[PDB]
């Protein structure tokens, strides 16, 4: 348990997410943190307040374009992914996805948004050692 | 213990009402209030472009206790000019304060040069909140958040 003074909360920069949460989850198989739980993507749905937080945003690890669709909708990738720089080095990429209610290609537009952080640049699959599972991503999900 | 070791990514990120409730009120109660999150400096003595040089890593905004002015938003090398409409701050069904936005301009008060340095000044307010202070309190303080567009 962590005893936060008032006003202090979990509000990470991108490079903080990579460097101190995602690279460890990849490099070390036994990794845990107090602010980022583990959830399987396909199981839950964007209307799942109890699973995993604070400031109306929810972070977690994910084990795995509309390449992932929900029992009740899908996630559509939107926009040019932002690059994550640790100073002069590239370290990761942030994809932005939006959740669509109706499963049809013209599906109902919900206000649920996800940021998917992945390892890149210096931590691309080629540079990554084989003692690593590049299958892990970080997702931040929020509304509107 | 004031050590407050913070895991990565945890940082001061108050809501407007948390600023009022846990930081401004205590300062106007006791002038000798201090908190690690908020410095105490005279906005007059500091030019904002100096701030990113003393920035710790990932630090993008700065909070300060300052004194209230009376008709002066003035800086040796510049000046702050308000903009837009002040914004109400609530605790439940009560107004407890307001937040004003200001923009920084070049030293010359006529025809200054607009900067991308923005300020949010936070002040107590609300008829009943301000009316029910103990006579031992002094409402001569505001909280300034300084940051860059």
């Amino acid at each position: 348990h962590i005893d936060l003074p008032p006003g202090f909360r979990f509000h990470p920069t991108d490079e903080e997410l990579i460097t101190h949460y995602l690279k460890p989850k990849v490099f070390n198989t036994f990794f845990s943190a107090t602010a980022i739980g583990e959830v399987d993507l396909n199981k839950i749905e964007p209307w799942d307040l109890p699973w995993k937080m604070g400031e109306k945003e929810w972070y977690f690890f994910c084990v795995r374009r509309t390449n992932r669709a929900t029992e009740a909708g899908y996630w559509k990738a939107t926009g040019k992914d932002k690059e994550i720089f640790k100073g002069k080095s590239l370290v990761g990429m942030k994809k932005t996805l939006v959740f669509y209610k109706g499963r049809a290609p013209k599906g109902v537009k919900t206000n649920w948004v996800m940021h998917e952080y992945r390892l890149e640049g210096k931590y691309c699959i080629e540079n990554l050692p084989q003692t690593a599972k590049n299958e892990w991503v970080i997702c931040r999900v929020f509304q509107k």
